[PDB]
C-alpha cells in the first residue's frame, strides 16, 4: 500500500525538528 511516499514525509518532519 502507501508505505513508501509517507516515509520521506515523516523523515522530512523529524529533520526540520532538530536537523
Amino acid at each position: 500500500d502507501i508505505f513508501g511516499a509517507i516515509w520521506p514525509l515523516a523523515l522530512g518532519a523529524l529533520k526540520n525538528l532538530i536537523k
